[PDB]
């Protein structure tokens, strides 16, 4: 997998994101993750800690995994990076999002976030309190 680059166009919720990839403006689902809707416990939570980090990076950068890059929605299907760091592996890891949509053949981090989520688990955090 390689990273490309892409901006910043509007934060949408914990794991949706409009961003400008290769000059085109898109909505991004997280691969792997699933938080919580805003209207729902954790959702305005999740949905803070995704805008924070995505608007406070200097360089946004896409990762399309193996297979579909396109959801049934049209949404871009990816792991994304804010300074380096995976947005999809932050939010399991602060027990904001629970690994989930582990669809065969666009799954290669999910072991990365599986991880995180039985140390959000083992830490009692937040969906996991
Ligand atoms: C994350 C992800 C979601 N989806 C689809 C499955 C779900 O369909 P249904 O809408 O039919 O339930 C929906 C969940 O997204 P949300 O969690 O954004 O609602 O998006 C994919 O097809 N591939 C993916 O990798
Ligand atoms: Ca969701």
């Amino acid at each position: 997998l390689h990273k490309e680059p892409a901006t910043l166009i509007k934060a949408i919720d914990g794991d949706t994101v409009k961003l400008m990839y290769k000059g085109q403006p898109m909505t991004f689902r997280l691969l792997l993750v699933d938080t919580p809707e805003f209207n729902e416990k954790y959702g305005p939570e999740a949905s803070a800690f995704t805008k924070k980090m995505h608007e406070n990076a200097k360089k946004i950068e896409v990762e399309f995994d193996k297979g579909q890059r396109t959801d049934k929605y049209g949404r871009g299907l990816a792991y994304i990076y804010a300074d380096g760091k995976m947005v999809n592996e932050a939010l399991v890891r602060q027990g904001l999002a629970k690994v989930a949509y582990v669809y065969k053949g666009n799954n290669t981090h999910e072991q990365l976030l599986r991880k995180a989520e039985a140390q959000a688990k083992k830490e009692k955090l937040n969906i996991w309190s």
